[PDB]
């Protein structure tokens, strides 16, 4: 029984860029950042492409599985700065794990990449078409980061985080899902002409808070779940205070929020499965576990996903 | 099972023809025709993506007399989106009012569609949705090297797209590979500016043997010969790598359906715009076993077989 998380990594960029490096970038302030966002530092990956980022992180995550590139059915690549037009990074990535004539491909759902690729993951062995797959968040935003504009260039940062799942015949499994979008608030966030992420910050925060705490509600209840039964909630690292936010509402006590947004920034789909990587090596993720992962992001999409580790 | 309840396209109106192409490369009819068995193809001049995507969602809609709003999820395959984000099934998601659904965008190229396809069958055979809307869309005019006469000549923009269900009848998707290969990238792939490149020669050998290949393990898996299967819809690349293909399948031309002729490839849009033209032509039936192929940049490729 069971979608079963075998493996997780991750892959962060050697740059770290800290908010006091910002400060001779853009009109802005170590203060403002911190207390605004919480985020201390960002990744930035100027040296490698969102290909190689993804693949380090695919790599760990298949060692920590103990599983071969061409033992996996399933490849699915979340991200928002593909490395061109086409083949998918997906693609690129699997030629370079050499994971030959396996089926691979992107998919477009901003920061909501992960859960909606996880997601997909899990439909996948459910239907038994597939045993093996491997999910990634991978994301080189910096490349769509408007550096001339301090309202959205201090939010974002590089980085990749994978996962690996299976089907077992254990208890381990995903207990409930729900994915939604609305296309009709795209103008709350989304990209230019050009590419560069825009946003209606004020607008967005109560939309995201809200959006999450009703999904995230949904699948505790479908799964017969409690708040105070869930072991781990690994949000979308945003901001600092929307997650407090979703936290009070859901009534679920600070301690069993995990937060890394501070050294990270918003990764976007990486955000989730770089969070989830570092919990369980942390020792904050046994077995047996109930973890609520849930997020929002451009296009308006968002949704939650309630498993047991 | 997995029922194809609606179809639907739209394709633009203005029409690139053979004789246009003359006259903006150093090509000819005869070659051309020869070569590709292209002698038409849609160019959108006015439309955006989202617009031919959402008319040809609308259509499907219709015919599957379903609203909007009774979707639980909505797949794009596109290689042109409109930007960087949100995905573009989220932009037709707001033109369709389909308030809430689920929605994203795949890239697969031209293997677009039965990825997406394949997708919606895992949710659908899994319980965890019941009505899936899948889109094939794309503007290729846009990532046309028109200075090159090697190419430019392959390609034309529409939509297509249907609207699938769990039924309670006999129709349903037998049977479904889909593979990849990146290492392969050089024979079919996008420049750093975006344009289709592409070793035709190369490509068109590979095409045929490893879309061979992939329809028999699906025939094989769903327990069916070639001579079982009433039509084969695949994607609409080249006209010889059709007849190629059919002729290793040993099956004849009158169970093959293209439509090349007239739209040209469309990557994503082309076996969606087939089957549902087959669909109107009366050529597709309940009960028919479909059989439906392609191979794309990335160099991704697949067959499904399905019981109408």
């Amino acid at each position: 029984m069971g979608t079963k998380i075998i493996g997780t990594g991750v892959y962060l960029p050697k740059n770290v860029l800290t908010n006091f490096d910002l400060e001779k970038i853009v009109d802005t302030s170590d203060e403002w950042i911190t207390t605004r966002t919480g985020i201390k530092e960002r990744r930035i990956a100027k040296e490698e492409t969102i290909t190689y980022m993804a693949t380090q992180a695919a790599k760990e995550a298949l060692r920590e599985a103990n599983l071969s590139p061409e033992e996996l059915d399933l490849i699915i690549l979340a991200t928002l700065t593909p490395q061109k037009r086409f083949p998918s990074t997906a693609c690129l990535v699997q030629a370079q794990l050499k994971a030959k004539g396996v089926y691979a491909f992107d998919i477009s759902a901003a920061c909501s990449g992960f859960i909606y690729a996880l997601d997909i993951a899990d439909s996948f062995i459910k239907s038994g078409k597939a045993k093996n797959v491997l999910v990634i968040g991978a994301e080189k935003l910096s490349e769509a980061v408007d550096w001339e504009d301090r309202s959205t260039c201090v939010l974002f940062g590089d980085g990749a985080g994978a996962v690996v799942v299976t089907r077992s015949e254990d208890k381990s499994d995903i207990l409930a899902t729900r994915m939604y979008a609305e296309g009709s608030l795209e103008e709350l966030l989304h990209a230019d002409n050009c590419g560069y992420i825009r946003m209606k910050g004020r607008e967005l925060f109560k939309v995201a808070v809200r959006s999450m705490e009703e999904v995230c509600r949904e699948v505790l209840e479908k799964a017969g779940v409690k708040p105070e039964e869930v072991s781990l909630v690994i949000p979308h690292q945003a901001n600092v205070r929307i997650i407090n936010a979703l936290a009070e509402k859901l009534n679920i006590p600070k301690e069993k929020v995990f937060v890394n947004i501070q050294k990270y920034g918003n990764t976007s789909a990486a955000s989730i499965p770089i969070a989830l990587h570092e919990a369980i090596k942390e020792g904050k993720v046994k077995r047996g576990d109930l973890i609520l992962m849930t997020a929002m992001g451009g296009g308006l999409t968002w949704g939650a996903v309630l498993l047991r580790y």
